[PDB]
């Protein structure tokens, strides 16, 4: 009932028993497995009592003195007026957890070292801009990147909602032509159509960073600048390819999705982003070769001199494996974090043992954690994987138009 | 009816053919098992009911005479017998089925151009043989590969199995060492053990190829020898790294699995082996690369002077290319067909798309359809799958020692 994981370039067997607690159902049957698919009033106090519990197991503080305590309170906040606030320390508390039990996210070996900002007592754009604008030079630092979280107010009924209508924190323009297509970064276009909708004058760059949309709960968004200074970028170069730095990419240094939504307990916050550092290939190979994104790789190509008229020469492969080394020599140099998909993944099955030992499993999401080059080099590769859903999480969550 | 998306062009399709998922998976709505590698005469009628159906639907003779003829029959002879027999059309049909139906290849668009070799009056070990080198001489065709499958004897009431020890007719021995390694390929110790406990009488080479292991019903296995010129095999060399061709490496050409059990309307096949032509990433990736396989990684990053102390060099990425030429510049130099990741997923993206016109979907196994190398490179990363059980089926069956 528990199920068997092997890794297969050892021979070694576990069992997930952490499998077991699984709320929110994934969206597989017996019938039909669909894990490779990207996006597949008082049961607040259920999720509650869960979450107050989790928290007190995880300081050796089950059933004594505090506990008891706590539980009462929220069980009177909820009574009173249908919701709760949580604890500072469980907001920090549930922060992590919810990044512990991201399964697509291979970079969790550091879910520990997590700093969390409290936005909670805002209101209005200009105090979320703010709010934001301390994160990113916070999670930036000079390019020494540190894990933040801004966790803006949590969602109450009648009022409106605190939404970042960018997927992202820092996202390039993608601007269409006398025919159609596109200039700048094609993801971002729909999001590039409404800023230049809400009054920004639209650059001619293929790098232009995209203008913020923020939105205080029941009045229409406003555009922001971002302070240029304060969003770091690094030049791409390449170390043996001088032709390389000609090109002209670039891409930005801090990773920060600001559209899912953190839920903590029973709470849920739609406005709560989170930063990181980039693995390589997130850059190198998805946001530059991906054919409907930069899709630059033919270009490469040519410039390598490289034999694009049969496939079987894997010019792409070379090509790609170049962009991957000129990401890596690029932000090394500029010193900014990043971390290359051999050393993440490596760090991943140090993770996977160690939530074995103290959680007795982890959910993983296997297409997610594999890295999108040179997969079966790495050890996730041959490591089997149980996908699941633990609270507190990150949601997926509606574009708020 | 689960919604597939392409995400590289913004296809969108439902799988319909999902909805007749015959046996069932190991997933639920609480967790995700995809990542797994290994996961009564009524019930033999309904299957074999639902064949039938199948086969008259392909000739465009369904609800006819000669249809509900054949299922008298069929029930007729359980009756009488407990089993009853394929005619020649039908088993023509199940096994170009079976193909069609098989999740994990991504060779699928072939499935139509299968050469079926009925082998089911074969009485002994002996004639076994004899019917394996012809399949091993039709397929090889002097590397013009061609696609073929012997049918041994069915599964039946009161006499064992036709069974292939070996999992593919050509394996390279692998024979364990004095400071405990293996010489040759470590995948193979097992039945290696078993040819030399066996009787047979081993060699010390790195590409020694196996004997097979052939066991006829209520029979120990019988041991027999590929004769030398029946096994044809490519000298491994680089078009550029000229020291490469003195690694000494070495692969067969056709691919050749012996252990999967095919079902045909309820029927049992356990002796059934299939083949075709490979595809590069199996040799020059998997077999060559994995750590618990040939592992040459390092040695040829060595050898091609890559700095080998830092991950971030891509040293893994780059040696790994360079082994995947080599494997389809040496098989394109000895005129083995062969066909690179880049053109086989591009033709299974065909597959789906003819695929969905005939029935409705096609059951894919994204996990095993998206190459080891350059994943993201290949569109069929970027397609969405649904993973189910559709028979007729090849399936894995245990070892039978
Ligand atoms: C600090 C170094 C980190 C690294 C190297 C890293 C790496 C990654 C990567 C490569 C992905 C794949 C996403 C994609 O391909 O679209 C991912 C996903 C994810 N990560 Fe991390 N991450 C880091 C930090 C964090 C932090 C601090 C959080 C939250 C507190 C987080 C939460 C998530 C979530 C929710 C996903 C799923 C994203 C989605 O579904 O689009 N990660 N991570
Ligand atoms: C004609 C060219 C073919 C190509 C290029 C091809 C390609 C592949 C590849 C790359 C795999 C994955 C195996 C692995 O990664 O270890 C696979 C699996 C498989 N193929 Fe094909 N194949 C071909 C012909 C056939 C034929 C003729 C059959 C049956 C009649 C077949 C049935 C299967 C099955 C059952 C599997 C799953 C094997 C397993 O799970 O171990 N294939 N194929
Ligand atoms: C914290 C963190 C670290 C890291 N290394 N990568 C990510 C990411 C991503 C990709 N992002 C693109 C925009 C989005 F689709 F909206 C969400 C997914 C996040
Ligand atoms: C017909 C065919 C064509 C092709 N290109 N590859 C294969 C394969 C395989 C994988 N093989 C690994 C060893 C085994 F477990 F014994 C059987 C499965 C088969
Ligand atoms: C459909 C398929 O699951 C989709 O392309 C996934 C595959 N794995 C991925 N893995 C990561 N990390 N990010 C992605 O966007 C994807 N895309
Ligand atoms: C654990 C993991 O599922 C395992 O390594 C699988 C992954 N995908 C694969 N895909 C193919 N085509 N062949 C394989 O052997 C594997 N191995
Ligand atoms: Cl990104
Ligand atoms: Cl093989
Ligand atoms: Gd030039
Ligand atoms: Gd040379
Ligand atoms: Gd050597
Ligand atoms: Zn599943």
């Amino acid at each position: 009932k528990f199920p068997r994981v092997k890794n297969w370039e050892v021979g070694s067997i576990t069992y997930d028993t952490l499998s077991a607690q699984a709320q929110q159902d994934g969206p597989c049957t017996p019938r039909r497995c669909l894990g490779s698919l990207v996006f597949p009033p008082e049961q607040l106090l259920s999720q509650a009592r869960d979450f107050i519990n989790q928290y007190y197991s995880s300081i050796k503080r089950s059933g004594s003195q505090a506990h008891e305590q706590r539980l009462q309170e929220v069980e009177a906040e909820v009574a009173a007026t249908g919701t709760y606030q949580l604890r500072e320390s469980e907001l920090v508390f549930g922060a992590k957890q919810a990044w512990r039990n991201a399964p697509r996210c291979v970079g969790r070996i550091q879910w520990g070292k997590l700093q969390v900002f409290d936005a909670r007592d805002c209101r209005s754009a200009q105090e979320m801009f703010t709010y934001i604008c301390n994160h990113i030079k916070y999670a930036t630092n000079r390019g020494n990147l540190r894990s933040a979280i801004t966790v803006f107010p949590q969602r109450c009924p009648g009022r409106g909602d605190f939404r970042i209508w960018n997927s992202q924190l820092v996202r390039y323009a993608g601007y269409r032509q006398q025919d159609g297509s596109v200039r700048g970064d094609p993801a971002n276009v729909e999001i590039t159509e409404l800023c230049i909708q809400h009054g920004w004058t639209p650059g001619n760059g293929r790098f232009d960073v995209l203008p913020l949309l923020l939105q205080a709960p029941d009045e229409p968004p406003e555009l922001f600048l971002l302070p240029p200074e304060l969003v770091l970028e690094v030049p791409l170069e390449h170390p043996t390819l001088e032709w390389f730095a000609a090109l002209g990419l670039r891409w930005y240094a801090l990773p920060a999705v600001s559209n899912m939504l953190l839920e903590i307990g029973g709470l849920e916050f739609p406005a709560a982003p989170f930063s990181g550092w980039y693995m390589s290939t997130e850059i190198g190979t998805r946001n530059l070769c991906d054919p409907h994104r930069y899709n630059i790789l033919e270009d490469v190509a040519v410039c390598m001199d490289l034999d694009t008229r049969t496939t079987s020469s894997l010019w792409k492969d070379k090509a790609a494996v170049e962009i991957n080394v000129a990401v890596l020599h690029s932000y090394q140099l500029a010193k900014v974090t990043i971390v290359d998909h051999h050393a993440a993944t490596a760090s991943f099955m140090k993770h996977l043992e160690n939530e074995q030992k103290a959680r007795g499993g982890c959910p993983a999401d296997w297409a997610w954690i594999v890295p999108p080059i040179s997969g079966s080099l790495t050890p996730v590769f041959h490591q089997e994987m149980v996908n699941y859903f633990l609270s507190p999480a990150f949601r997926y969550q509606p574009d708020p138009w």
